[PDB]
Parts: C-alpha cells; structure tokens; sequence
C-alpha cells in the first residue's frame, strides 16, 4: 500500500505516514535522537535506536515538557525528541526540493511553536517544497548549567538537540524528496536567538547544513557564564530534594519527572529583588564550543556563517514580556532582576532614552517605555544587528522586515504589534493553531497572508524574496544603510529605519558587557 499510504525507509527505521487529499504526504512523530531520560537525562542527544518494526508516524509525539510544566501523556513529556515532515505527495528521493527546517520558540523555557501544519505552505509554493518541525529541550531539562553538568553531561543541551536535527535532515531528508544541499534554516523567538547561535556554531565554520537563514523576531536574553549559573544548578538541586548526595547530578537524574518540576521553576538572579521574577530563568550559556562568545561580539568578528538571511521584527516586540510599569523605578527593577550586572547609572540612562510615554490601554503609566525599551534590547536592536553584520558581507542577500500589522483587539489590549503575531501570514490561517471566530486574519488582515508567505516560500526556494512574490507584491530592497520592507495589510513597502531607532542601538550597544549579551 505504499502507492497509497506512504512509507519512507530511513534505514534504521522505517515509518509509515498519511497522505492528504491536498496532495502533500505527513510524516509526524519521528525520532532523531534516543530519549533523553535516566542516564541520557542533561546529556547531548544521542543517536536513535535502530528499529525493525514498522514505525507509525500518523500522530504528533508529546513536546518537551518546560518550566513550571505537567507531564500529560502523549501531550507533554520527556520523551519527546520528536521530528515531522511534510512533502509533496508526488515527491521522491529524487526530487531534490528546496527544505524549510522550522525552529520553534517559547523562550528557551517551553516548546510555544510546536506542531505547525506545512501543508499550505508546499500548495501555495506550487508543490516544490518540503517542511520540517521538530521539539528540543528546554527550562531545566534543557539548560541546566554547571561545572558539574559539563563534567558528567552536556551544558546546552537544548540547542545540541537542534544541532542533531539539523544533521537528521542533512542525513535523511533526501529520502522525504528534499535537497540536503538546499535547506534553509527558519527560527521564530527563541527560535530565532537559535538560528543566531547556529550561524555562528563553534565560531562560524560552516558544515554545511543550510545555505540561508530566516530570523523570525531575534530573541537575546541575558547570557551568563557557567559559574553566573552555579546558584541556579544548587537551587535546583535543593528544591528536587537532591541536596544531600554525594553526586548531585546522579541523585538528579534518579528523580521522576513530577519531582524535577518542583525546581524547574523561576527564582531570582543573584543582584535581583524578589519580584518581579526574570521573565526567563534557565538559558543558553557560554559553553567554550558551541557557544564561545556573545552573540553580539560573535556577529561583530564575523563568527558566522556567510550565507543569505531574511530577518526582521514586529513594532511592539516588547509587549508581551515588559513588566506593567507604575513608575520609573518599576522599569529599572524590571532591567535589574533580567540583567543583574546593570549599574544603578545605567539603570538611569535607560529611563532616560526611554522615558514615561503615552498610555496604553489595560496597563500601567510607564508600561509604554518598559516594553519600548525591553523590545529593542532583547528582540529588535539583535534583529538589526544580525542584518548589518550579515550585510557586511553579503550586501546583495540580506533583507530586513517590520512587521506592522494591525488587529484592533491587539490594540485595545495595549499590545500594539506584538510578537509574532504575523506567524499566520507566513503559514496560513489554521496552521499555527486554531483561530478565534472574530481573528482579523479571516477578515481585513487576510490579504496580508499572501503576500507575507509568498515572499518567505520565495526565500526558502532561491534565497530572495522577490523571484515568487505575491502577484502585486512590492520589490523587497536589500538591507542597504538601514531599509526595510513593512508588512501590513494594504500598506506594505519599503521604508527607512529612522536615525532615532538606530541610536538607540547604539545606545544598547554601549551595554553588552553588563547585560551579557
Ligand atoms: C494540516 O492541514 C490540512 C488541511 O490544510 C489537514 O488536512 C485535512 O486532514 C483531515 C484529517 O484531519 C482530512 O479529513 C480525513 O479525510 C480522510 C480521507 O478521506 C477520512 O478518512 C477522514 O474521515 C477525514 O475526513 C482532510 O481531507 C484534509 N484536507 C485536505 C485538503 O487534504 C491536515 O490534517 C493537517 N495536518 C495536521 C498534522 O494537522
Ligand atoms: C504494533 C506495535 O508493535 N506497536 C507498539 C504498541 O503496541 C505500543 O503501545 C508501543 C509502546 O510505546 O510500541 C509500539
Ligand atoms: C476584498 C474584500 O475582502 N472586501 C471587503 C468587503 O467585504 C468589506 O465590505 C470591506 C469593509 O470595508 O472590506 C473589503
Ligand atoms: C520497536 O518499534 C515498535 C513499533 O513502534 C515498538 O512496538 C517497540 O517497542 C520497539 N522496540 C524497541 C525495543 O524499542
Ligand atoms: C496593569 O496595572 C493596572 C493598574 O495597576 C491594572 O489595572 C491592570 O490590570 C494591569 N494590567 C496588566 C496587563 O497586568
Ligand atoms: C484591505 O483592503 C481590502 C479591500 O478593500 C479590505 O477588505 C480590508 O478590510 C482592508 N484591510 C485593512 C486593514 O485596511
Ligand atoms: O476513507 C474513504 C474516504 O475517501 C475520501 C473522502 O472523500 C472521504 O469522504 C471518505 O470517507
Ligand atoms: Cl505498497
């Protein structure tokens, strides 16, 4: 029956998938690594088990249970190294189709963009395309971080993961009727801050495993060294019980799931007050190998891989996480507990370039400058210097975006133009997750979804936006001295990056030293 339901050998495994009437083929649930439980448990990934048994891929595996999480079965979970493609039903080994390789975000805290739907993706492309997702490790199980970790483990294990999906399409995906020599890398939030570290792996040697990179909202928070996280490994070890062994990271790894959530869980930095907690607690850190730098200094040697990218941003990054400010002292302690480092002056200037502003809707005086300043710190000022830096070197290859779409009940909500909130303009309406009845996605945003996808399909295929545009789609001009193209409904076109914006990156430029970043 695999002239009708489709079944791909991989050589260690076999796996059966589902064929759609839309004409594209679903492989979901695959393994690219062995469960990281018992001993595997805050170690690298390592290989999956060679299996001779038909192996069902016709249902999503669970996502990586996160910080402050429950297990579920089949929802949630440890076991959940998990890797999906989809595929043009006429595919074969021999099509050789340009890849989309997504990563998702949820802040290294949480799988938050897992399980998206490719199939609108390779109709709108024609068919040429194959589209893969895949779950990583995160919150403790991810990011723990200790000398003692790095001794008997793998710090980062999170993003050693992603690297271990990235050489499983290297491997395999030419057996889905992908080209290996063609795949694109495309993060979103913490998915994005990946790509970052995956451009410049290892100080930028490229290993070839894709030939461009979309950066979907740069997400780069603080990045401590091992030793700035040894209160967070002694933390958690108190708060799973674990104090009182001889081998902390053995005890560890002898607890069930239920117990290790009790300290996979927020606390305060050493330098922060009680509250507000760090919007993110266990993170990537400096490791010496992936990981040798900050990503700012990495991006400013030219630690990375030259190949073309397509990054860009939303006008309201900010809004989501930037603590519901009262006063000028509520934005400094929210800088303060998120980047401890920061000196009471520099706490100072950044109310100073981001002073009061004009209220928002449902939220406190100052929330305007905190989320205007946590924005640009954390999402958009990495965003634009991601773009110059690739710039420097391939100027004719690297496109820059805002996205400024507007949804009315986002702006009765205070939120502005938050946060990925174009993730359905690039896979359709219903591919991301169940829509609301009244999303303006369905109504006067719609005509943004073919234009915004047309350009990222576009990309993905030729590295260029523009050769697959959208009918009527504006030309998209190279990042240039600072332009970029804005998304919007009835109103996208190119437009400059003002002089006020580009000081204040400098501004936050001037601070990568304190903020670890
Ligand atoms: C991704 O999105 C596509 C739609 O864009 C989803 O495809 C639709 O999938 C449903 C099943 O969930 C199909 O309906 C099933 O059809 C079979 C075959 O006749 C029948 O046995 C069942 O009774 C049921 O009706 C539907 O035909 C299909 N639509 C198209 C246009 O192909 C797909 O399920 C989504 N994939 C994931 C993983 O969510
Ligand atoms: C046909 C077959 O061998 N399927 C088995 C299934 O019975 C079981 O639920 C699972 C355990 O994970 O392993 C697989
Ligand atoms: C092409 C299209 O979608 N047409 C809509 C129309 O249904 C609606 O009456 C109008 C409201 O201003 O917005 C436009
Ligand atoms: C082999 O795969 C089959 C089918 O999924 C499963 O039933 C079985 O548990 C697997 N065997 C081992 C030892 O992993
Ligand atoms: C923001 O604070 C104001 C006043 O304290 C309050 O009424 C509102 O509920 C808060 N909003 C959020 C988003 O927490
Ligand atoms: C875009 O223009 C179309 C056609 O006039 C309309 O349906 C839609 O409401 C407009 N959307 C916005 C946000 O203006
Ligand atoms: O499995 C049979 C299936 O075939 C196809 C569809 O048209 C469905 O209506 C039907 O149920
Ligand atoms: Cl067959």
């Amino acid at each position: 029956s695999h002239n009708a339901q489709p079944v791909i050998n991989l050589g260690y495994a076999r796996y059966q998938g589902v064929r759609l009437e839309a004409g594209v083929d679903e492989f979901l649930g695959m393994r690219y690594a062995s469960p990281p439980i018992g001993d595997l448990r805050f170690r690298a990934p390592q290989d999956p088990p060679a299996n001779q048994t038909l192996q069902s891929a016709t249902e999503y595996g669970p996502i990586c249970i996160g910080l402050d999480e429950e297990e579920s079965p089949g929802d949630i979970s440890e076991d959940c190294l998990f890797i999906n493609v989809f595929k043009p039903s006429t595919a074969t080994s021999q099509s050789k189709l340009p890849v989309w390789l997504f990563i998702q975000g949820g802040g290294y805290a949480e799988n938050s963009n897992a399980n998206y739907n490719g199939t609108q993706v390779i109709q709108a492309s024609d068919d040429v395309i194959v589209f893969v997702t895949f779950n990583y490790r995160v919150g403790a199980l991810g990011f723990l971080a200790s000398e003692k970790v790095r001794q008997n483990g793998d710090l980062n294990a999170g993003l050693l993961d992603q690297r271990k999906a990235l050489r499983w399409v290297k491997q395999y995906i030419e057996q889905f009727g992908g080209d290996p020599d063609h795949i694109v890398i495309h993060g979103v939030s913490a998915g994005a801050g990946s790509v970052a570290y995956h451009l410049s792996a290892y100080g930028g040697k490229d290993e070839g495993l894709f030939i461009g990179a979309i950066v979907e909202s740069s997400f780069w928070p603080t990045q401590r060294t091992v030793s700035e996280m040894e209160f967070q490994f002694e933390r958690f070890v108190n708060d799973t019980g674990c104090s009182s062994a001889r081998d902390s990271l053995e005890c560890l790894r002898e607890q069930d799931i239920a117990t290790i959530q009790k300290g996979n869980t927020g606390s305060p930095f050493p330098g922060g007050s009680s509250s507000p907690l760090p919007d993110w607690y266990f993170l990537p850190v400096t490791d010496g190998s992936l990981v040798p730098d900050e990503l700012y200094n990495a991006f400013d040697a030219g630690n990375f891989i030259k190949v073309p990218v397509l990054v860009g941003d939303d006008t309201d990054e900010g809004s989501n996480f930037a603590y519901n400010a009262s006063s000028s002292a509520d934005v400094s302690r929210f800088f303060k507990n998120n980047y401890p480092n920061l000196t009471s002056q520099q706490l100072n200037e950044i109310n100073q370039v981001y002073p009061r502003g004009k209220l928002l809707p449902r939220h406190a005086a100052y929330f305007g400058a905190s989320s205007a300043a946590y924005g640009d710190a954390t999402f958009t000022c990495p965003g634009n210097h991601v773009a110059s830096s690739a710039a420097r070197y391939l100027p004719n290859s690297v496109w820059n975006y805002r996205v400024n779409i507007i949804d009315e009940s986002n702006i009765a909500g205070g939120i502005g133009v938050p946060h990925t909130f174009e993730l359905p303009a690039i896979f359709g309406a219903g591919s991301t997750g169940t829509l609301s009845s009244d999303s303006s996605y369905l109504t006067y945003n719609a005509a943004i979804i073919p234009v915004t996808m047309h350009y990222f399909i576009s990309f993905v295929q030729t590295l260029n936006p523009n050769t697959y545009r959208y009918a009527t789609a504006p030309e998209w001009n190279t990042w240039g001295n600072g332009q970029r193209l804005r998304l919007q409904t009835n109103d996208t076109a190119m437009e400059a990056v003002p002089e006020s914006s580009l000081q204040d990156c400098a501004f936050w430029k001037s601070l990568t030293v304190p903020m670890e970043v």
